[PDB]
């Protein structure tokens, strides 16, 4: 998540 991997990502 940290590269926005996912777009469930909180923050992204």
């Amino acid at each position: 998540c940290e590269l926005c991997c996912n777009p469930g990502c909180a923050g992204c």
